[PDB]
């Protein structure tokens, strides 16, 4: 019994009369009729609360049944294009007609969604329980997925111009087709901004987990507004953006910002915390008791300053949460034996000349440790260990040169997070034990696939001529020398004294003539500095070359 004319008619009457509520059953039956009787292709009968729905006539182009109480839906005409089921609660969605351009189901129940036909140009789903999206016809220019929890946001059509998911639980986004113009996400969890095509007027992300600014944002038109308010951003990133924004000439596309961790952190001297605990957890395992006594201290505040500052980039927890280099170190200061004094005293010069910037400081702590490790006697004549560290430590050294060099091109990135990127990636290439060894894409901005192996090559180079000279001036190396070979160490000064006495002033003169800089009250000083530096390099290379040397038969 495929549909006849009257077949509807009898069945409809049964639908109006059986189970009338106070009114609205039959009123649709008047509507069902006039849409049939006058052949009008579309019908609303949305307002009138109706438990269920009857059969539909074949010639229908649109159906507006919405704002009802309707548990489920009947069979659809193929002929259908516009469908609004919106506000009536719906637990399941029937099979769709090919030619539907417009489609809406909002404020409804179902978790499950079916296959959208090619001709479909529009999809609205506003409040829902669905967590999973099927295939989108490339034809589709509108996606309202907002407000219902979604982890997985599928591919987007070639043709999508609009995307809205608010309140979804999605972790990251797919990259967006060029047509895309307006974008909305709030109350989500979002790694980062996925490249944002230049057509775009407004993307919106208030979803307070995004770590950094893609820096590809400044390619976008003047009245173009995007929103990064309430995201965790480095004091550096925000401050940078702000300075960048208050500008004689135009910011970029107007971007909307936040405030974040209280009151101006990379402007000078705002605050200092105490015994900042990144330690195995908020589990202190006796800590803050132990670092309490130090709280009354001198030089402890300077240290407190670069405890926040170094936290800021890696307190994102990013890469390994805690103990990445974190918890093992401050247990070393816990014993002191001059170590702390050592650590605190270096921490002051972070804010001293070199003025304000970082990353030499973190390097320098590790050096001051070895300086201490070596000194307290940990190298007996075992040089082998001390060989591989210095060689490693040189690599780490050269990389901070590199970060500093890239970080003055990029304004959205702390100097250290650039570095913090290289350390984990090159961890394989260049042997690195001080590598936390793994997190992939937190390797931030800049950091070209190539520039990563443009750096490896670089350090591969300096290692060659420059390293042998490196060890001889290094820290710990001296700390081992004074202990094991005292005489030769001593005779090294005997000789350093000599040059200072003898050729030193002349050595300078010679040097200044060749700079044509003799007048300068300024260059005369870098003259000694170079000579004083050079002969130290000279002296202490002799000193090392001997200490470890192979030539036997005579």
């Amino acid at each position: 019994t495929s549909r006849a004319y009257e077949n509807y008619l009898t069945h409809w009457t049964e639908w109006k009369n059986n189970r009338i509520q106070e009114e609205q059953r039959d009123i649709a039956f008047q509507r069902l009729v006039s849409c049939l009787q006058n052949q009008e292709t579309n019908l609303d009968l949305s307002e009138l609360g109706l438990t269920t729905l009857p059969e539909i006539p074949p010639g229908i182009k649109s159906i507006n049944i919405s704002k009802n109480n309707l548990s489920l839906i009947s069979p659809l005409p193929a002929s259908l294009t516009q469908l609004n089921v919106s506000y009536n609660r719906l637990i399941e969605l029937p099979a769709l007609p090919q030619g539907l351009k417009l489609l809406n189901a909002s404020h409804n129940q179902l978790i499950t969604l079916p296959t959208l036909p090619i001709s479909l140009k529009e999809l609205h789903v506003s409040n829902n329980q669905l967590c999973s999206l099927p295939v989108l016809p490339e034809l589709l220019e509108t996606l309202d997925v907002s407000c219902n929890g979604l982890a997985v946001l599928p591919p987007l059509p070639f043709s999508l111009q609009e995307i809205s998911a608010i309140g979804n639980l999605l972790s990251e986004l797919p990259p967006l087709p060029h047509n895309i113009h307006s974008i909305w996400a709030i109350d989500n969890m979002l790694t980062d901004i996925p490249y944002l095509p230049e057509n775009l007027r407004n993307g919106y992300f208030d979803i307070n987990q995004i770590s950094h600014i893609p820096e590809s944002i400044l390619n976008l038109r003047n009245e173009c507004s995007i929103d990064i308010s309430d995201n965790p951003l480095s004091s550096h990133a925000l401050q940078s953006l702000q300075r960048l924004t208050s500008s004689p000439d135009y910011h970029g596309p107007q971007i909307y910002f936040s405030m974040s961790d209280g009151q101006q952190n990379t402007l000078h001297r705002p605050l200092a915390d105490a015994v900042t605990a990144w330690f195995p957890e908020n589990k202190q395992s006796d800590v803050s008791q132990i670092w309490h006594a130090f709280e009354h201290e001198e030089h402890a505040n300077t240290f407190s300053a670069f405890l926040d500052r170094l936290s800021d980039t890696v307190s994102a927890r990013n890469t390994s949460g805690f103990r990445e280099q974190v918890a093992a170190w401050l247990e070393k200061l816990s014993a002191s034996a001059e170590l702390r004094q050592q650590s605190f005293a270096v921490a002051a010069d972070a804010t001293e000349s070199c003025e304000d910037r970082v990353a030499l400081t973190w390097n320098n702590l590790r050096k001051t440790l070895l300086v201490h490790q070596a000194s307290e006697g940990l190298f007996d004549n075992d040089t082998g260990a001390l060989l591989s560290l210095g060689r490693e430590m040189f690599r780490l050294e050269i990389l901070e040169d590199i970060a500093r060099d890239k970080v003055r091109t990029l304004h959205f990135v702390d100097e250290i997070e650039v570095y913090l990127a290289f350390q984990t990636m090159l961890a394989e290439k260049l042997q690195l034990s001080t590598a936390v060894k793994e997190m992939r894409f937190y390797g931030v901005s800049g950091v070209t696939a190539n520039d990563l192996r443009t750096a490896e090559a670089m350090v591969r180079s300096r290692e060659e001529n420059e390293f042998t000279d490196w060890f001889s001036l290094w820290g710990p190396w001296h700390a081992v020398l004074k202990r094991t070979e005292a005489d030769r160490w001593a005779q090294a000064e005997e000789q350093k004294y000599e040059m200072l006495e003898n050729e030193y002033p002349q050595r300078v003169a010679d040097r200044l003539k060749a700079s044509g800089l003799s007048g300068d009250a300024d260059a005369e000083r870098e003259a000694g500095a170079q000579v004083m530096r050079e002969t130290e390099q000279q002296i202490y290379r002799q000193l090392t070359d001997e200490v470890l040397a192979l030539r036997l038969p005579e």
